[PDB]
């Protein structure tokens, strides 16, 4: 037979602090982007981005990205 | 038999402070990106950019990053 | 049969500390690339980026990578 | 039979403090890449990058990489 | 039988302190990169850059890289 | 006594002659300029650009240009 | 007693022919001009161009200058 | 008692033959310029130019110049 | 008593013949100008060219320059 | 009494004759320069190039230049 226990117990503080963050300046001169193809066949779990120009401004005003993942396979 | 045991326990704490982060400047000036292709064919889990301009600024007001795993397997 | 105990500890403290940043200046002046090709045939876990100009500014605001993996196989 | 114990206990502090960091001035003059081939071929974790020019700015305030595996296999 | 014992302790302070860091200036005159080539095909396990030109400043205010493995195989 | 005959006789064929002149094709990328002063003063005369991305395209269908001056003193 | 006769005669044929000209392809990528000043005082025929960034495609069809002067002084 | 005759008579054939021209290609990648004064004083047919990236392309298709200057002084 | 004759004759022809010229390649890469300096005091045909990158193609399709001049004193 | 007769006749034939050119190919990288200086004074004809890259495709379809000049003195 099996007596299997799983209980971890993970604590933690994470933490972010800032007076102020600042005048923050983007000005991009945008370019040009020309793609020439004739055929194009895909599938099953496929991501694309063909052709672009994405400016992106991303000021959060602190923070994080926790991530935690618990599997278990019995077989 | 079997007698399986799993409890880490981990504590942590992660700090990040700053008075001010300061006027900060991203001025690009775009260019150009050409691509010329006949055919593609792809699948099955990817990923992929053809052909891009893409100007970032990311300034998060101080930040962390925490990743954790748990995996067992009991065959 | 198996006597088999996990219960690792582990306890940090991570700490960055900024008065303030600075002015940071970021100004490129954008080239030019030119990708010239038939065909693509891909598949199964694959990354790829081609033709691009990608300008990144970060400037976090102090911060910590912290990465942890616990991995057990009973076979 | 077996007994197996596993119960490491890492402690740590790791710290970096810095006053102000200053006027940190990026500013490239961009080039040129070509790149001309007919066929592509690939797969099965594979990673790859062709042709770009990727003007890159980090300026983290003060930080830390801290990486633990803790990896078990019981045959 | 067996009893295997593992409960290492490793404590350590890690420090990096500066009073200000200074007007870094990175201003590199960008050349060119011509690739020819006909076929390329690869895989499991690959990493490749082909034709690039990627400028990086990297200033992170002070740093440490820890890292730690605990690995056991019993067989 | 003076006695003065100006009598230039100047007969002249100017010939341009073309089948015709073919897909040209103009297409520029972007770009930054950035311009800070505090006085202009400016008199009897002055011409001038300042500050200005102009491109332009000047395709004319043969041409020529024929310039004369006729000048004569009386003192 | 004064005589003066001014008389040239001038007979001239100036050809430019062509079949056809070409496919002809202008595309610059961008950049990035900066300029810092305080004070400008100009005067009496001043011509200036002050941070640009002009690209131009000239493609006349053919073409010839003709330039003459004729110039007389009366003492 | 003075005589002046002046009777020049100049003929001449100028001439360009062209089958075409070809494809011309102008591509030219990027750059960065930067300029730094206090005070200008232009007095009297000044002409300048300061801080510019003026990429030209002129395929004019054929030309020809014919330059004269006919002058006479009288004292 | 003072004869004078001026009677220049001159014939002649300048010729350019081409079949095809062909396919011209200009593709440059990019880099970077800095220029510091206080004051200009320009006077009486000055002319000048400060902190610049011109990048030209000239593809004449055949082409000539004639030039004369033709000057007489009166003293 | 003096007699003067100035009557060169000079005919001529200047040719070029080609029947094709070919592929040129030109393609520099970059480079940087930097020029400091305090003060400029300049008077009377003066002509100068200060900070440049000036990098230059020229190439005529053939070419030619006649050039004359017929001065006479008369004192």
């Amino acid at each position: 037979s099996v007596q299997i226990v799983y209980k971890p117990v993970d604590l933690s503080k994470v933490t972010s602090k800032c007076g102020s963050l600042g005048n923050i300046h983007h000005k991009p001169g945008g370019g040009q982007v020309e793609v020439k193809s004739e055929k194009l066949d895909f599938k099953d779990r496929v991501q694309s981005k063909i052709g672009s120009l994405d400016n992106i401004t991303h000021v959060p005003g602190g923070g994080n990205k926790k991530i935690e993942t618990h599997k278990l396979t019995f077989r």
